[PDB]
């Protein structure tokens, strides 16, 4: 139930300035990433994943391929989580949040540069208004920095007495999003925050986990007129940069993912703030996906191999001859 995909972004100008060369070749059809490792010429390691998106990949492609099937499961009343993992500067935030094309050329709903979070919020309204039923949508956004919780929309964690796998975050702002106009407003506010953030703030962010949670309450009425409510939650997690001190939440999440994939009887959720928060959306019926982001440039060989080695172990798929 854990999908692992790789997304490689295009070369950037910093990498061209450094005179780096391309060491990554992506093959979306074979689902492979091959990396030149010798600096050598023939030295090469190949990894196989569930999906591989190369540099030309559009935001809408990632959304349709990765998120849509997961959203469908959330709408059935399950809790699911999608992660972006990788070195700082490789595309975690672009993938999760994306951005607005310059000059207001598009609405957020239609913008080709919008990422997973804005697309998910728009699709929830689409999918459920055309479904015909009554529903509400709430969002929260929290940051985990140095094993402490911060509310990005405005904290203390306690186990939830009415949910053996869940926690209650005291004081966390959960805002109702009533329509698509309110979606636009939250996105405009977030972009303003990103755009005007000082350098120290961006830096903090590169070392922090961001957890955007959308909770959907869906009402049905049995034939005789009884009201029933089901709840689905989708956590969209932009992880701290993976480059090498040790991030306790990231190491703990890795261990949790390993325990889940290997069917280790003890899954160490309690060992970190992040994994306690995500416990109720990990390990169960639920679809989980990890999007591992990488750079194609030679400058980043060590960090790219680190990411690929981890992601490969998390899925372990044998290369097809
Ligand atoms: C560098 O420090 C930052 C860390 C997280 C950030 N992410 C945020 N902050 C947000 C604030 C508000 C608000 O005030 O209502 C709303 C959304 C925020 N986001 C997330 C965000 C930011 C830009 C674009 C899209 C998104 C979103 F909502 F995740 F899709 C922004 C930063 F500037
Ligand atoms: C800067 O500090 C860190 C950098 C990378 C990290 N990445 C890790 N550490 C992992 C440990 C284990 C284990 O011992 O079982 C397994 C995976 C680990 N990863 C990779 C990781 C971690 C969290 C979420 C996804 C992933 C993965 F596999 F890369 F997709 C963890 C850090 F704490
Ligand atoms: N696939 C991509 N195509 C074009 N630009 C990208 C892509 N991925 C990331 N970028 C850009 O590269 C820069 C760093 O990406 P960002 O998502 O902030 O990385 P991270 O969160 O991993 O540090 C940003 O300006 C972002 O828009
Ligand atoms: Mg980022």
């Amino acid at each position: 139930n854990i999908q692992v995909v790789v997304r490689c972004r295009p070369f950037n100008l910093a990498e061209r300035k450094a005179s780096a060369h391309s060491i990554v070749e992506c093959d979306p059809v074979r689902k492979e990433v091959s990396v030149r490792t010798g600096g050598d010429k023939s030295s090469r390691k190949t990894y196989t994943f569930d999906m591989v998106f190369g540099a030309s990949t559009k935001q809408i492609d990632v959304y349709r391929s990765v998120v849509c099937p997961i959203l469908d499961e959330v709408i059935m009343g399950y809790n699911c989580t999608i992660f972006a993992y990788g070195q700082t500067g490789t595309g975690k935030t672009f993938t999760m949040e994306g951005e607005r094309s310059p000059n207001e050329e598009y609405t957020w709903e239609e913008d080709p540069l919008a990422g997973i979070i804005p697309r998910t919020l728009h699709q929830i309204f689409e999918k459920l208004t055309d479904n015909g039923t009554e529903f509400s949508v709430k969002v929260s956004l929290l940051e985990i920095y140095n094993e402490e919780l911060f509310d990005l929309l405005n904290l203390q964690m306690f186990d939830d007495p009415r949910n053996k796998r869940g926690v209650i975050i005291k004081g966390l702002e959960e805002i109702t999003v009533h329509n698509k106009d309110e979606v636009y407003q939250i996105l405009e506010k977030g972009a303003a925050k990103r755009t005007t953030a000082a350098t120290l703030m961006n830096a903090y962010s590169s070392r922090s986990h961001s957890v955007f949670s959308v909770t959907i309450h869906m009402k049905e009425t049995t034939i005789d007129g009884e009201e029933l409510v089901k709840i689905g939650k989708l956590n969209l997690v932009d992880l701290a940069g993976s480059e090498n001190n040790i991030n306790q939440s990231l190491l703990t999440l890795g261990r949790v993912i390993t325990a889940l994939v290997e069917r280790t009887p003890h899954v160490p959720y309690r060992e970190s703030k992040l994994t306690r928060i995500l416990q109720d959306s990990l390990g169960g019926r639920t679809r989980t996906s990890i999007i591992a982001t990488i750079s194609p440039a030679s400058l980043n060989l060590e960090e790219t191999l680190s990411t690929l080695e981890y992601a490969h172990r998390a899925k372990n798929i044998l290369n097809k001859p």
